[PDB]
Formats: C-alpha cells, structure tokens, sequence
C-alpha cells in the first residue's frame, strides 16, 4: 500500500493509493466473507459460497466489493493529516492478472 501524491492545489490535495498483492488477497477474502452472509447460490449452503463461484457468477460487481475494502486501508492512513472534509474518491480501478508476450515470424511469399 504505497500512496503517491499527484497535485496540490493549496490546501486541496489529490493522492494516489495502489494496493499490493497480498493486500488484495485480504481485501479480496474480506469481500467473499462479507457476501457469504448476504447471497445464496444454488448448489451451496448458506455462507459457503466459494470465491471461484462468487468471482465468477458476480463479474466485475465482486471487483468492486474487492475494491471497497480496499478502501477502507486509507482512512487510517490520513489520521496524522489535519483534515477539513472526508478524502474523495476520484477514481479507481482493479487490474486483473494479465500477461504479454510479442513473436516475429517469417512467411513464404
């Protein structure tokens, strides 16, 4: 959890939190648990519901809920800072695991 501070404009400042990876992990169970007792699915007990079920029957809503836990990380971060009104949320984004790779070939003619 390493926050990056983009402008200032005065006293009106604009962070930029990027969460680790175990961080989301965390963020990621609190958010399986947090629904476990809210929804039901077909085929489980109540409260059982696993994440493979949820992250994929929930699409990119159980990417949120991920997110808002995260969230929670930051007001504990901005008790040393005198504040005036509660920090905003601008945007915010969770990029899935992803990777790349280019090839060069060579065909006939």
């Amino acid at each position: 959890m390493e926050v990056k501070e983009l402008e200032r404009d005065k006293n009106r400042v604009v962070l930029e939190y990027v969460f680790g990876a175990e961080e989301i992990a965390q963020a990621e169970d609190k958010a399986v648990r947090y629904l476990n007792q809210r929804v039901e699915i077909p085929g489980f007990r109540k409260g059982r519901i696993p994440k493979n079920v949820l992250k994929m029957k929930l699409g990119e809503e159980f990417q949120e809920y991920t997110l808002d836990f995260l969230m929670d990380l930051i007001p504990d971060t901005l008790k040393d800072r005198k504040l005036i009104l509660s920090p905003i949320v601008t945007e915010r984004e969770l990029k899935d695991v992803t990777a790349r790779v280019v090839v060069e070939v060579h065909e006939e003619p």
